[PDB]
């Protein structure tokens, strides 16, 4: 790019390559995402454009939408590190509980904001949760899923992670709700606590069965309507639910209680981000500074 002097390729996102770039007009460092294709839908341009107005301290700012040369670029504020790399970096010691709690609190504020504005993320994962040196954490890519579509890999063959996908999505429900983001965040919360992914499925069915083996195969009692879902099969094995005490030790009871509410099978029974912010788990929440190696 001419208006931007690439510093480095940050990696490959859901929709295309992402670079760390410098705006030659401002000297500002940003995250430039190329959106991988037969003209670029206008409905997309308009939708995405509306996202530029979404501002909240826990949402990565979408600075600009650039549609030129029949190519589409998204310009985002640049952040220091992603949660995935931070978790890997804290693997030996684990993230201190006060920081895990601060991050969860902030992420829920982010979701509460987006959800009140009717914007869903739909693909939350450690890779798109970004942190800075001051102890803030922000969600990147809210709303892109709806505006754009749903790719198999990314754009050039790249295994898309299914680890954080809500059960209703795996069972073929076509209408997503804000609850899919709460499910993903719950999975992320568990992963910060145990230092191991909660449901590391390697295929849609493996993903679904790992969920069932832990929370029990859902039925009409715990999830009214589940047996009528598009990809539900009466032949699904019937696994008993396991005790949460065994799932996220050594998380205390308030934490376990909150997580159970974020992982309810019925999307309608799953706790909302706003209600979760009032959960007693956050009664002693603070904002610690993390030890970031940049
Ligand atoms: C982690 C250091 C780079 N700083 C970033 N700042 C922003 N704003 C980023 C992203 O918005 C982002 C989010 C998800 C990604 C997933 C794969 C590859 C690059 C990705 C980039 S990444």
């Amino acid at each position: 790019m001419e208006n931007f002097q690439k510093v480095e390729k940050i990696g490959e996102g859901t929709y295309g390559v992402v670079y760390k770039a410098r705006n030659k007009l401002t000297g500002e460092v940003v995250a430039l995402k190329k959106i991988r294709t037969e003209g670029v839908p206008s409905t997309a341009i308009r939708e995405i454009s509306l996202l530029k107005e979404l501002n909240h301290p826990n949402i990565v700012k979408l600075l600009d939408v650039i549609h030129t040369e029949n190519k589409l670029y998204l310009v985002f504020e640049f952040l220091h590190q992603d949660l995935k790399k931070f978790m890997d970096a804290s693997a030996l010691t684990g993230i201190p509980l006060p920081l895990i709690k601060s991050y969860l609190f902030q992420l829920l504020q982010g979701l509460a904001f987006c959800h009140s504005h009717r914007v869903l993320h739909r693909d939350l994962k450690p890779q798109n949760l970004l942190i800075n040196t001051e102890g803030a954490i922000k969600l990147a890519d809210f709303g892109l899923a709806r505006a754009f579509g749903v790719p198999v890999r990314t754009y050039t063959h790249e295994v898309v992670t299914l680890w954080y996908r809500a059960p209703e999505i795996l069972l073929g429900c076509k209408y997503y709700s804000t609850a899919v983001d709460i499910w993903s965040l719950g999975c992320i919360f568990a992963e910060m606590v145990t230092r191991r992914a909660l449901f590391p499925g390697d295929s849609e069915i493996d993903q679904l069965f790992r969920i069932f083996r832990t929370l029990g195969t859902p039925d009409e009692v715990v999830w009214p309507g589940v047996t009528s879902m598009p990809d539900y099969k009466p032949s699904f094995p019937k696994w008993a639910r396991q005790d949460f005490s065994k799932v996220v030790p050594p998380l205390d009871e308030d934490g376990r209680s909150l997580l159970s509410q974020m992982l309810h099978y019925d999307p309608n029974k799953r706790i909302s981000a706003k209600a979760a912010l009032a959960h007693p788990f956050f009664q002693d929440v603070t904002k610690p500074v993390p030890h970031l190696r940049l």
